This record gives C-alpha cells, structure tokens and sequence, in this order.
C-alpha cells in the first residue's frame, strides 16, 4: 500500500454551472465514492477503511494506491490565485510529508504552469513525488478529460518516485518548471518547450530516468515560505517608451523578468536603457527571458540586453524565471552579487546551461 | 516580365560582424550581383539592362522576374524599429506603387510579425503582394537560410498575385497579421496559429486560394498614416497588483491589449476591476488577448474580463490585436463606442468571427 | 432519444490475460452496467428499460443516448480478420439498419484501418454513422484509453449525422478509409496522412462538415457480399527478384496492390517488368501505391510503374486500395477496362484526383 | 584544411529533363565550378588548385573544406539501385579511405533510407563521416532543395566527426539506419522515428551523446559479403498460407516479416505450418512492426515469436533487412548464433529494453 493525499484546489477539473457560468464546485470525494475506476468499494469493506480514505482498483503491477481527498476552501478559480495560496499548498505538503508517499494538486489550468514553478522552488529538496493536474472540461459533465488526468497522475504518484513537482496532463508528464500553457480549448493545452516531457503513457509508461532528478536523502525538505512578493513580469513591444518602462520599474519593486525578442534582444534607443540602468542602481534585479516559446537567450546582436544587474534566463520559461525571481530574492542576508549567482545556476532543472 | 522592388530595412539577413557582435550591414545588390541564382548576368547583358536592376534566372514556368534594390539608410536591427519605421515603409510602397507588380521587405526577424500586422492595416485595399522575409544566419557566413527565404519571396511576389501583406520564411507563406516568433533559433521560426499558411513552397507550389483576399480593383490604394501611436501591450501575470496596473494605464495611453489567461481571463479581485473600470472611464480601449499561442479568447468563467471598454480579441495575435488598435484609434473623428464596433470586426483577416 | 447498436467484434479493448497473453474476453454488457459513466441506472428504472439496453447519463445538449450491446462470437483478435469478417459486420449493420441511428463497432487495432477501409466500400449509400474504435489498453486494466475511446465514439454517432464510416481514437474522428496504424504503443496510434480529421473533440466539438460526405436519402443502403477474396498487397524492396514477384503473381489472384518507392516508382530490370506484363495479359489488375506515409503517386521519372493494367492509387492508403480493389473487382459483369476507370475514381472519399491549377 | 570525397550515384539532385521525364544527369562538377556557394576561385587560384578539387568559402573559425567529385557512371534513378550498388559504393570509401576526412554520397531518395542502412553494415569501425544526401527537385532547377542539402552535408562532414553513416536532408542530421522515408513530395521527406543527431538552425546542435564513439585501435574492415538471399513480406489481412508457402521458397535464407501494431499476425494453423516449416529449412525470420513509431513486443496469443523468429524491437524495415543481410553473410556461423547477433544493437539501428 502507498498513501497519497489529493488536494483539491478548484479549477474547471470540478467546477459546476450557475448563472450560466463555470464557478468551483464542492464535494468532490463523495462524487468520486460513486465511480469505480476512483473508488473500490469491495476492498474498502474487506478492509474496512476510514470512510474519508478512498482506494483505487488494483493496476497490472505495483503495491495498491489509496488516497485521502482534502479539499481546500473556498475553492479557487486559477486565475485568482497568487503566491500566497501556493505557498498555502506548500504547507499543507509540508505539514502531511511524513504521513503520505506522494501528492497530487488539482489546480486550475489557466495558471498551473505558475503554480507548478512555484511549488518547484518553494519545496527545496523534495523527495515525493507532487503532480499537478487539472482539466479543460469538468468532471461532472459526461465527454471530459479530468477523469483520465485524475487518475493518471494518481497513478504516476502512486507508483512511481519522481522527487519533483510535475504536472500531469493527457497522457504526458512534464517537469513542472518547464511546462507553459499553449492550447486555450485543446486537451493538449500544455506543452514543454524545452525539455522532453519526464513520462508519457500508452500501452506501457515510458519514463526519461535520464532526466528525472534524484532523491537527496541526506537533506530534509526545507519549505520557503520566504518568497519576495515584488516581483513582475514585463513583457517588450516595439516602441514600449521609457517613460513607461520607468512607471514600472518603481519602487517597491525588487525584481523583474523582461520578456525580450527573439533570443534575448530589446531597443538600443538611450532613454531607455538609461531607465534600466536606474533601476538598477536602485537595487532591482532583471532577468531577461524570450518572448519566444521553444529557444534561448544568447549574446550576439547590438540589441542584446546585457549589463548591471541583468541575468540571462537562457532557455527558462517565463514561468520558472519569474518563481525562481522570487525564491532567490527571498532568501534573507545575501549579497546582491550572490542573489544574481544562484539566477545563473539551475537549481530544480528549470534551466539548461552550455 | 514582372518587376518587383525589393525594400532592404535590416535584419539578419544582412548584418556582418564588428566588435563580435552583428550589426547591419550595407552593400546588398553589390552582392546580389556576384550570385548567380539572384542575378543572371547572361540575360542581362542580352537585353542591356539598367544596372540598378536584377534579374532571376528562369523558372519552371510563368514570366520571368526582374527586380530593384532599394537600401534604406539607416539600416535596422528590428528591435529598433516603431510604428514610425513602418509607416516609412508603407509610404515607400505607395509612392512605387504603380511602377512595380510586387514588393519584398527585408526585415528583421525579432518584430517582424508587429511589422507585418502594421503594414497589413496601413495599406488599405492593397492589390499586390507585400512579402517580408528575413533571416535567422546572415546571407554572407555560408551556411544560412537567408539565400532560399530571400529567393521564396522573390518568386512569389513574382509569380502570383496575392494582395496580402505575408510572411515568407522556410518555404512557407502566412498572412502576415497572423503570424508570430515561436523560435529564436531554429529556421523554422515563425508559426501561423490560428490559420493555414496561404502557400507551401515544394516540388509544387500549393496555394490556399480560398483563403487569399480578393482584389477590389474598384478602390484605390489608401495608406494610413494616422496610426496612433499611445497604444500598449500589458501580460497579466500572477498576482498583478491593482497599483501597478494603474500606473500603467495613465495618460496619455488611448489604448492597450491585455494578454490574459487561457480562454481570456483575469484575476477578479476587486481593486484591480476598479482600475480598469476607471481607465475605462478616462475614455481608455482594452483589448483582449489570450496569452496562449493557439485557440480563442471567450466567455464562460466567473473569471472572463469583459466589460466597459473592453473588446474581445477572439483568435487575434497580440501583434494583430496591437496594430488594429492603432489603426482604428487613429481613425479620424469616431465615437468611442464606433472604435470597439470596428476592434470586433475582421478588417485584413486578422480575425475569425464565431458562428 | 437517439437509438444506437454497438457491436462487438473483439480487440483490446475487451481482452483479459491467460497464460500470460491478451486474448478476447466476453461478457461486456455486464461490466458496462456497473459503470455510471456507461448507464444511468436511475433513469433506466425510471423508464423501466429493457434490460439489454444500456442508458449513457445526460450530455451538455442534444438528444439523450441509448445504445444495445450485440456481442459477435466468437470474438476475435483482429490480427485474425477477413474480408469475410467485415462482411458478416456489414450484414449486422444491414439487418438493424432501420432500427438505429448509428453504429459503433469495437474492433481490434492491428487491422481496423483495413476494416474501415473495407466497410467503406460495403456500405454503399450509408446515411448514418459508422464509427470504429478500440483500444491499446483493455477496458479492466485500471489505466486505459478504451472508456474514453468507446464513450467517445457512442456520443459522436449518438449525437451527429455523419454519413460515413469513421474511426475515432483519441479525441480525433477520422475518415476510416483515409487512416493508418502509426504508433504500436501510444494512445495516439492512428493518423490520416492525407486527410483532415473529420471531428475533433475538446472543450467543444468541431466538424469538418466541409469534408463530410452529403446523405443521399433518395438513394436506398446497398451493402456489397460480392467482394473479392483474391486480392493482394506486394512490398516492393530494392532488388526484389522477378523470380519472387512472379510466384506472388500466378494464379488464381486476381488483383494486388504494388506498394513501390517514393512517388510510384520501382526498377526498371526487364525481367521484372516483363512478370508485371505477364500478369497483365493473364488479367491481373495491379494499383500503384507509395510505400511513403503522406503524399502521392505521381508520373515524372522513368522508373514510375505506369502501363497494361496498372491504376495509379494516387494518395490512396494501402488499406484502401486493396479494399477498393476487392469492391471493383467483386462487382458483376464488367469489362477489365471499366473496373480500372472505377479504381481511379473517387468512390467514397479515400482518392483526392490531382488539380490543375 | 579537411578534404572530403563527394560521390555523386545519381538521384534527382542531379537529373534532366529527357523525353519529358527526369532521368540521371551528368556534368555535376562543371556546375559547382560556376556556383560562389560550392567553389571559391580566388582561393583556388591563390593556391593552384588541382583542376579536379573544389573549395567552400571560409566560415569565421575552423578548418577550410575541400572536396573532390568522383561522378560514378553509369548514374541512376535509386528505385534501380541494390546490394551490389551499395556494396560498389563501400568499396570505394575503403580504396580512398586514407586519402580523406570525410564523405559525401549523392543519392536518389527513392531508396536512400536502405542504402543508408546497408553502408552502416557493410563499414565496420567507420571512422568518418559519410554523409549521404539527395534532393525532391534537382540542383538545376531554381526553387530546389538541393543546393542546401548538398551543403550542408559537405560542412557536417567538413567540420565534424560523426565516425556514423547519417543522411542530412532540410537541415537535419539523421542516424542512418534509423531513417525511412514518409513523404514523396515535401523536402522534409525523411523522418527517424531516434532524435536527429544534429540540427542546423543560427546554431549547429549535436546530440553528442548519442553519436557513437570513434574506435581507432581496430581497422575499417568493408563487408562485401552481404547476404543477397533476403526478403521483405508484408503481411496484409486475410494472406494465404500458401502465398507464404511460395514465398519463402528456396533459395531465401532470410526474411523480415512486416507484421500488424505491436509484432502481430494470424493465429491460423495452416500459416503458423509455413514459418514453422520454413524454419526447419533454416531460414531466419525478424519481426517488424508496419507501423513507422514504436516497438515490436509480445504480449498477445497472436504475436510471431518461437524457431528461428528474432524480435525486431523498434528497428525499421530498411535496417532489418540489412542486418540480416550483414549477419547472414557472416562466415561460419552457428544458425543460433546468428539469431543472438540478430538481438544486438551493432550500429546504433535498435535500442534494447
Ligand atoms: N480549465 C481551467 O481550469 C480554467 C479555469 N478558469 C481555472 O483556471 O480555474
Ligand atoms: N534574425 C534577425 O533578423 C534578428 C535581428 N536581431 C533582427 O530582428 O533584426
Ligand atoms: N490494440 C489492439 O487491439 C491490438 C490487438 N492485437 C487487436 O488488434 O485485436
Ligand atoms: N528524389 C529522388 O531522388 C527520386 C528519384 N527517382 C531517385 O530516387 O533516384
């Protein structure tokens, strides 16, 4: 037997109709109580199991896989969420490490590739596997994906010791801190640009043991609950005018990602590289990321953004640069030299160095 | 016979190094000259021709192609250029516009697809085709991709008549306001989202006919100068606070897209609906866009902006969604609730209505 | 309501282990009852219906789905399928066909593309939907695509007319003798190279209804037993000998379908050629198609296979070709000069005939 | 300086217009000559050149690149080309194997993907890259593939050592008996259902962990005996078993089964007789899968497994056949041990569970 804990957050996975619109939907155990690919009613009896523990039917190989269903309230749509309540999430996993082997999050899909970036670095040295997953469609309405995404990353958590936050969607595993979101309507809605999906599922489940990170026993789970709030995300466009650039870069901010052209390029025009220069003198961070889904960063044009205080992002997504902004800006009594190392370094397999 | 102008602004395609990094390079017909796939000197002797002009060899079937280099000064990397450098480009055209039976524009690729979008709404009731490519190698290091996208490009503003700004890059021809960067290194660096390409380049040429903008010889060429040029992009991201997006929207902005959640959402705390509530109120435009890559913006969550002054930008690129907010904010004399009836329609095929 | 008959042929789909290998499994019906996203137990008292009847739960729109279970026996691995096999599923169609609105078939992978193809061409004029599935994971191994592919394929016959022999897998319909088997393991298994999808299922439903086929409601359902047997695919390989090609060729096949390099071409050796002749004048009929996945047979190289009774298959797949093949040859009284002009025409969507311009 | 040996076989890259049909087409040599891209005349002049010889342009960095065209003749369509075709190519990278870096082979696309997988067997220990490369429109025509095909299979094997017989088509570099053709129109015509072990885009990327490692202890030795009593079959529903029975006939020695999905066929008794009683002949059979992704594997009461059938796993047709060529045409060997070579991944063309 391997015990999970599902922690279900909201998203669409289990929304419900009101007022002709989709809003998060409460009771979801006592929903998956009724389905016998979630819930084995014959072992829970012969076992006689706590009835807020669920079990599911036994798979080809493996130990069995129960689970507890925890859901958080109020639940949320995924747009409304923020630091805060992922940092909420990281405590729950903390709180529960010992009593459970792994962990699944149901989440809402429009923000989960944030999520699961933040998750990645607010759980330093996690040893347990923790899938996110949600769903395009609810599970309550008939033609869905949720409930194969549900049980799959059941499944992955269940069976499998991947020591890192993933997310789990159609049939495809992804390092959580490499996943963006590129399909609004498809059940495809995600994609890994730069990285290989760590699983996928078919007849057999093929794992990418070449990539997957490994457990650190010696070093126990630390949880950051000091994430730097101030922290955003400026996305270029031609002729973005300094006098705005400035607006934004105002104190109380700490850091920033800017999403540049191409591989990692911006306007040479002087007012502005002079409000970047400010801000740096200011104490501000920058990390420079592409606009562009698959690709790096790199030097080698007139118009590349390089200078004080702007870290390259290489290939992170924006995702992963704008949480790990906000892990290492957290930390407390560094140096602003040491805090513009660690950008550089890859510290949970989000970035790829040459 | 058909002849092309061929608008050389920057880029890749022709940069050369200096100081170790790539900066734009002149001097592009000198070399075009030496190259026989660009240039047949043969021919050209034969008919005595101006030695401005280039011609191509013949091609399989159809007439042949001559063309001339026009140099801007200064060239562009294209991170530097605005919506001034492309109205220039626009006013180029229509001053040769009846000379010459196509138009190929070299660009680079970081803001080519702003580029194209821009042109596609500047040039009202375009009759022939306006094709930028662009390079991801330099045209003079050996190994590049500059030598088949510039020749692609040639050949089919030469060869048919697609009234369309496009994008030619790797044997593919999109519509212009619908494309964006998907890749910043691969050649394959441009993808068309929401729509076909209009043509694929192989053995044969496939064009998507049924799709191509029809010509309407009755109107005449009208180029929009007045292009407005207070109009912005905004990305949400994860607890986006109200007062930063306030600082935003300030005067003097007319107008911004907004790059929101999956299928157009946004967070609902309540400081920030007032922020764009007020903006509103200023007499400020919101558009808005998904910051997925593929599918459309619509309603359906307790989450969806929409709203006062907000419009919906459907399947729209964020590049096509930029540039027909300064197309019709700079429409002369128009109420505000006549600018959000034009934002919802499709002007250039920019944008798929639902049905 | 909309009635629907699923019937069931065999596969993965349904199989269960013995002896350490999938083998078929009966008995679906029974497992179909004890899942609620199968039958709506409360709305089946509340109706009092049949007990051979299964009630799928209420969908977003439409019309609510019944759908009865007829279990073929003996169920069958598709690696075992015939021509007779389809046949005997065309005439099943053939006998409810008044009774349903559409029609599900549970099917094998290894040859579904061949089934589709044939049944394609069994059911001429068909006004209401064929659809196909299966599966690469049984239905009682816990994580499997079969739920969602049968599910699927009931609420897309349930729900729209497509008068067409289909194949849905994975979230995709397609048109049944435009596919082909990809992928030995992955969900994703089928793939229609020279084709659109015909359907796409996700948040919402799109319809290629371009594409799909016009229902002829003058014209009644003809399904064709007439189908020939003696039919063959050939591989052609770099240096495949006449000798070989000759023994594939004798007596009594009737017709073969020539699989040959790149857009339709082979080698040119005499002796070779000369067999290919030889057939020819015994009455052979051969169809050129391309060993590539996507793309067409075209002419423009003198080693294309052009000449005495070869019909080029264009973007035909294989699976089609030999199905078209088997359906114009079993056709009655014809000259061997009017089946070729059949095979090069476009008889149920499976050919797109080349543009001019 | 690097000096490569281009071998030109034929193909479209380099075919004419003949009675309205493109046939082979020679006189390749005089055209790079004219071409600034293949052939740089200050430079050959400023060193006098051989006349034969040609020269890249320089890039920035690395060595300048050489090369010679040795114009085979007669030149074919590669739909006529076989075993003994290819083994003539071998032959001739052995005779100038110390003379060069690397190789380049013009070759027809019709059948690249087989010649690949053959001269993968045949050149045991390879060294240095051979390259080989072709095109959907010949290098004559204006709008073609070729003329960047041809390039970049000269600079890959200028530039880089890659001891591997790859194919390089439409900026990527394939794994040669990984490769197979699916489709006859679009220039990205080849696929390897293996990553590419390089790419070309403003970067050259080389998946150097999967490029094999250059053995320079042991010598190059040529396989000339391949094995040319080899077939291919293609199963198809409902195929007699006496379609079988004459098919495997003598003199075949070994055959790849093509079969259904994950390594399938019918269970009939009258057909499992045949492969039986065509094993007791001592022919050899391998499983493949029809289909272009994934691996052959058991499971199932239909799949062919038992005497004399070896498991292909995820090999392609093209590679199957070839190594059972190679391992045929080995010397004095038991036919059990034939099986286990059979079982092993000897150039990279199959990747064990
Ligand atoms: N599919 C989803 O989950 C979208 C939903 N608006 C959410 O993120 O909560
Ligand atoms: N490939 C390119 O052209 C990139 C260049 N920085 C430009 O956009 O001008
Ligand atoms: N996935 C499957 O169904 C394969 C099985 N051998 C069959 O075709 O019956
Ligand atoms: N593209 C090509 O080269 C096809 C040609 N028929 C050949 O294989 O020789």
């Amino acid at each position: 037997e391997r015990h999970l804990l599902l922690i279900y957050t909201g998203g669409t996975l289990g929304m419900q109709s009101k007022g002709g619109v989709l809003v998060p939907g409460p009771g979801l155990v006592t929903l998956l109580r009724t389905l016998p690919m979630f819930h084995d009613k014959e072992f829970a009896q012969a076992q006689g199991l706590p009835d807020h523990a669920l079990a599911l039917p036994p798979a080809s190989h493996g130990p069995r896989v129960l689970y507890t269903v925890l859901e958080c309230q109020p639940l949320l749509d995924s747009s409304d969420m923020t630091i805060d309540d992922w940092i909420r999430i990281a405590k729950i996993i903390e709180r529960h490490y010992e009593q459970y082997q792994g962990f699944v999050v149901i989440h809402g899909a429009d923000t989960m590739a944030s999520g699961a970036s933040m998750l990645s670095f607010m759980l330093e040295n996690l040893h347990k596997p923790v899938i996110l997953t949600g769903a395009q469609v609810p599970i309550r309405v008939l033609w869905n994906d949720a409930r194969e995404n549900l049980l799959g990353a059941l499944l992955v958590a269940g069976q499998y010791i991947i020591p890192e936050v993933c997310l789990f969607m159609n049939s495809q595993l992804f390092r959580g801190n490499r996943v963006t979101k590129v399909d609004s309507q498809k059940f495809e809605a995600f994609c890994s640009p730069n990285l290989s999906p760590l699983a996928t599922v078919g007849a057999d489940v093929t794992i990418a043991w070449d990539l997957v990170r490994k457990v650190k026993w010696k070093d126990p789970l630390v949880v950051h609950s000091n994430m730097e709030h101030d922290v955003a995300l400026l996305r270029l466009y031609p002729g973005i005018p300094a006098s705005l650039v400035r607006a934004f870069l105002q104190p109380p901010l700490k850091g920033v990602v800017l999403e540049t052209f191409g591989s990692g390029n911006g306007p040479s025009k002087p007012d502005l590289l002079q409000e970047l220069r400010a801000a740096a003198q200011r104490g501000l961070i920058m990390v420079n990321c592409s606009q562009c889904l698959r690709g790096s960063v790199t030097p080698g044009y007139a118009t590349s953004l390089a200078g004080a205080n702007i870290v390259s992002g290489l290939d992170m997504t924006s995702e992963a640069a704008l949480a790990k902004l906000s892990y290492v800006l957290g930390l407390p009594e560094l140096s602003l030299e040491r805090r513009q190392e660690l950008l550089a370094k890859d510290l949970r397999g989000e970035m790829t160095l040459p």
